[PDB]
């Protein structure tokens, strides 16, 4: 568990997503952006920081990671659809390294979801920012390693589905 | 007729396209990319460098410019849909300034269309490259000024249509 993300790791993830999306003819960037937000809320719903009525709020770790991996899926798809070049990659690592406001205590505050919504309805939300958000969550609440593992598992199953196996 | 393109001119064009596309709910990046290529061939068909059987090949200048403006329309739309940032703009002006192979005699060769097709079926064709192509054609065969004029005229009519006037 390095809990770090390398250039080669990111490039591999983008390549994995690309191979799967190439098999989706109706691929629609506007729809992918909406799916990103919907999947984000589903992940947020597994964290359960607003569910005061629960004895043990928070779903099992493997469930939370699986729902987080959905956010990553659409984040990678959106990046690929917009053309993720070497200079986009550099800006991503700079933005990721120097993000100051997405740390553990902030992400554990249930009011964080209002800030996220303020980003989500802005036309100018970048594909880079969407990726920074999902990797900071992994880095801060989980590990980047488990997120990558859950996503790769999911995509293997996804290829089996589209293969009819 | 400066036959040049400034940063402010490009930003204005992108803003014009953005306002119009915001009124198109079914906006689909994959469809816009195909439309770019189809409109490209329509413009090429007005140049008529392959129509050996004509006495006066080439349609009137205003027709050629109008069809070129269609290429620009989809080129701007694709750029906007992919998120055209300040660094994309800088790379565009560098690519445009230092393009060596899209000059007048090349563009007047009817075999140029095979090279274009080799670019058009490549998944990795960038929105920047699509814009470099259309502005070099304007610069070399027409002027950038007439292209901008034809596009602005077209978009004014387009807003009148979507306004129901
Ligand atoms: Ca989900
Ligand atoms: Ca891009
Ligand atoms: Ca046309
Ligand atoms: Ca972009
Ligand atoms: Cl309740
Ligand atoms: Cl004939
Ligand atoms: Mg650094
Ligand atoms: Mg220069």
């Amino acid at each position: 568990m390095t809990n770090t993300l390398t250039t080669d790791q990111l490039q591999e993830l983008l390549q994995i997503q690309k191979e799967f999306d190439d098999r989706i003819p109706t691929l629609n960037l506007g729809d992918s952006k909406i799916a990103y937000v919907v999947e984000f809320f589903e992940w947020f719903n597994t964290l359960e920081t607003f569910k005061n009525w629960k004895k043990k709020p928070g779903k099992p770790l493997d469930v939370q990671l699986d729902e987080l991996a959905d956010i990553l899926l659409f984040g990678l798809s959106i990046a690929n659809q917009q053309g993720f070049e070497e200079y986009d990659r550099d800006l991503f690592f700079e933005s990721f390294d120097e993000e100051y406001f997405l740390d553990f205590p902030y992400l554990r505050n249930q009011d964080m979801i209002y800030d996220m919504m303020s980003e989500f309805y802005d036309d100018d939300l970048t594909s880079i920012r969407r990726l920074v958000i999902v990797f900071k969550i992994a880095e801060q609440l989980y590990t980047i390693d488990q997120l990558i593992d859950a996503y790769k598992k999911k995509m293997k199953r996804n290829h089996e589905r589209q293969d009819g196996t």
